[PDB]
């Protein structure tokens, strides 16, 4: 698709078996609100306006974003937004075009 | 052009006549600069990142170079990680995001 930005670029997305999420190039990591994931995880601190918050990282998750599969690490904890960073925006191929 | 995503976005703007890197970031309302000087009067705003809720200094109608395209619009200037071009600007300049 071509996504214009008038508004908030969200998609839903299938993770761990439905959420509303950014496409945000300007994320390096994708980061979701809190839930339950399966297998190892290690702590990771995440910073931006407002500061750090505190995440757990999960490697090797796959996600359905707008009905493209991905793999790739998910950080999860207290984000306001669920947000899709460029380490899964690549792998569906996405470009900013202008 | 085409800007894939396996950097970040990086571009060069121009703003008050000095040139800046920014972060091309769809996931931005608003443009967010560091620290610096412009003209005219300001206003308040807060706006809400990852971490929390902060207050930056609102500039209207600024005059403003990204990539090499022409744009005039709203510039929030504050403690900011790195400068980021949000929505605001990005839509004049034209982008969308293509997959
Ligand atoms: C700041 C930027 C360089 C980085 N971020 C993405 C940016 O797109 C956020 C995404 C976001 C959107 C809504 C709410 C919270 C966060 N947007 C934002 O702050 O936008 C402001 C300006 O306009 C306003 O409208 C929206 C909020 C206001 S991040 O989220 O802080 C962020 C994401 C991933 C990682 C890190 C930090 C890190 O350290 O490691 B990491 O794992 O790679
Ligand atoms: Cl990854
Ligand atoms: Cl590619
Ligand atoms: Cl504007």
């Amino acid at each position: 698709p071509q996504i214009t930005l008038w508004k908030r670029p969200l998609v839903t997305i299938k993770i761990g078996g439905l959420k509303e999420a950014l496409l945000d190039t300007g994320a390096d990591n994708t980061v979701i609100e809190e839930m339950s994931l399966p297998g190892r995880w290690k702590p990771k601190m995440i910073g931006g306006i407002g500061g750090f918050i505190k995440v757990r990282q999960y490697d090797q998750i796959i996600i359905e974003i707008a009905g493209h599969k991905a793999i790739g690490t998910v950080l999860v904890g207290p984000t306001p937004v669920n947000i899709i960073g460029r380490n899964l925006l690549t792998q569906i191929g996405a470009t900013l075009n202008f």
